[PDB]
């Protein structure tokens, strides 16, 4: 048999009581996060210290981000799936401190401006009856003076923890009525202005569907 | 039960008459390829002209690599599975030639020094009963002049196939008397001297598996 001895690669689901994760072992961080914030459901009791962050005892120790990757990094623990999108119970957001939730993200954008749009997220739960969010790194290739383009992302930590580049959101608004609502929105990571509204960061999906190497369009 | 609308990433793993791979539809590339070298049988009439390569359709259009990618870069179509392990049949030929199978290559290390590694692997089909074969890409960090560690590869084509900084293979040798050794070997992207015993590029499997976030030891 050719697989008499196993696969090196695992297809790394991880389902939460909060989220649904897709782990890349490479990255150190996970490939998307998808939540479905439903209104009646996200203001709640419960609540935790915003740094106690806890590695993945289920991803393999080779793989597994940890508190000292990014100790003395200048980044932020960014949760992709945000905290305050599950104040519904306890360990529903116990789960979303977890580092296979997080990417290191440049901290002003991580308190101003990504805040806004998980904000606006958190907002558009008013309009429609259920709303999914999935959230996921980008790592967006570059040119140089030699004409060649190269994709180059920091890399923090012993465990060499990746540095995206950019952040990807996608909405897909509904229950009540018919269903249309598609919405998706990249920010760099870097101290982009509050200021900008944030819908000049909107994007078309197969932008994001090409560079992420997912599709959405389901 | 968030999951009503299916799943953003789909694990990409296909089984060719020649080989398992799994794909990565980000980096337009294979993660893994996994090959049984047999004392033999795999060398018997294939043929097949050594720059005939299909795009693969079995991946979706957004993700997948093309001839076009490759034509004005520079870069061999390296293939991860060797065409010369598999003259056994015409389709365990054919099947290598399939672009998920290949990854952007300096043609001089195409040519010459990967050249001779896999001449190795075959060869050592003397002594073993099996010789499992696991080839893949690596894209390893260096540091930079700000003491940071980045990891920057290059892209080429208008899919952005991600060029390797290394390339790991790994070989399971199984004696005849049920015994399995292991030996590991990575090799720079680059021009390297043929010349160079193959025993300086051996490494721990460790090692790969913490780059490349692969789990190898059975
Ligand atoms: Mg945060
Ligand atoms: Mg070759």
């Amino acid at each position: 048999e050719l697989a008499k001895y196993g696969l090196p690669g695992v297809a790394q689901l991880r389902s939460r009581e909060s989220y649904v994760l897709s782990y890349d072992p490479r990255t150190r961080g996970a490939l998307w996060v998808l939540e479905q914030l439903r209104p009646e459901r996200l203001r709640g009791d419960g609540d935790r210290s915003a740094c106690d962050f806890r590695e993945d005892d289920s991803v393999h120790a080779y793989h597994r981000a940890t508190n000292a990757d990014y100790r003395g990094s200048g980044f932020d623990r960014g949760a992709l799936a945000a905290a305050a999108n599950h104040r519904w119970s306890q360990r529903a957001m116990d789960d979303t401190f977890y580092l296979s939730n997080v990417a290191p993200q440049v901290p002003h954008l991580n308190q101003n401006a990504w805040n806004n749009l998980e904000r606006y997220s958190r907002s558009l739960t008013r309009t429609y009856q259920n709303v999914y969010v999935c959230t996921g790194p980008l790592f967006l290739p570059r040119t140089e003076a030699d004409g060649k383009s190269y994709v180059k992302y920091q890399v923090i930590g012993k465990n060499h923890v990746a540095v995206p580049t950019h952040f990807f959101k996608v909405l897909i608004l509904e229950a009540a009525g018919g269903q249309i609502e598609l919405r998706s929105y990249v920010m760099p990571n870097a101290p982009v202005d509050e200021t900008i509204p944030l819908e000049r960061f909107l994007v078309p999906i197969e932008s994001i569907e090409r560079a992420s190497g997912l599709l959405f369009v389901p």
